[PDB]
């Protein structure tokens, strides 16, 4: 079950304030004013969330998922979307996604990862994103929320 | 718009784990599991999230709402719920809210307060919450979501 979802305001996205690069949409999420972040196209692509280890109970396993959508003028992701879980002891859960010909106009979860807070491991940083910096140009992507599971 | 939706399994809610006072409920929320802690009766009514002031940006005004509903058995609402925001430098948001003849079996989403982090406040834990601590049983309160919104 769900214990948080943070929409993509929440995140820290580079370029995330340039219209050339991301644009903002206001939609309604269950009663919920939400606003997806869309990109338009970008090189240096990176949204990382930042949520304290204090916000979760120990020794629970929680899982997180980043919900997306690729625009019908969706190109660029035969490069790997790099997705990571940082850990403020320094331990990162590291995976990556090819994006490339998957169906446009459909939200899909992309797992990023699992994590447990044990023994004094009590408070800290832990980062929750995606990234590919690559010179290619990224587009089409539309980003809802990170959801964190136990 | 809604930075973060908060779940009660990420609250600490007093006898929240004892069936005799708390139930949870497995719903759909927007394609997401969530439980709602469902109040059959307790006395210490206690239901409070908590997330590090790091979580969130500066020089925004948030804004944070519980959203609730009455049961048709709901009863022991003519005392006063009291609603708190709590900052890590000692600020407390307070204010109350009598549920006793509200509609039952509607969504409504309580407004908590509102928070500003400015300076070097950067970081420590915020507490969000609501409580009823006199000897009186409340019963019939389902509890769906913490909302902050910027
Ligand atoms: C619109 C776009 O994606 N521009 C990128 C630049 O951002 C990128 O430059 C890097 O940008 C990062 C951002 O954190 C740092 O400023 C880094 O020092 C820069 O090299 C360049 C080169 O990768 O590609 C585009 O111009
Ligand atoms: C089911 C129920 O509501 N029981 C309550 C007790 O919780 C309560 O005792 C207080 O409980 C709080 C819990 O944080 C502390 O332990 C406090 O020290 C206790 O006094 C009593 C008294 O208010 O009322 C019910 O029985």
């Amino acid at each position: 079950s769900t214990h948080y979802l943070a929409f993509p305001r929440a995140s820290t996205i580079t370029w995330g304030d340039d219209t050339r690069y991301w644009s903002w949409a206001t939609v309604d999420f269950c009663s919920y004013a939400i606003e997806e972040a869309r990109l338009l196209q970008v090189s240096w692509l990176d949204c990382r969330w930042s949520m304290d280890a204090s916000d979760f109970k120990q020794d629970i396993w929680y899982n997180a998922s980043v919900e997306v959508m690729l625009t019908s003028n969706a190109s660029g992701w035969n490069v790997p979307l790099h997705l990571e879980i940082e850990l403020p002891d320094g331990s990162k859960q590291e995976s990556q996604i090819v994006l490339a010909g998957r169906q446009p106009n459909v939200w899909f979860k992309i797992p990023i990862g699992k994590f447990i807070l044990r023994g004094s491991l009590t408070s800290g940083t832990i980062r929750f994103g995606f990234y590919n910096h690559e010179g290619n140009w990224k587009r089409g992507l539309n980003i809802r929320i990170l959801a964190i599971q136990a």
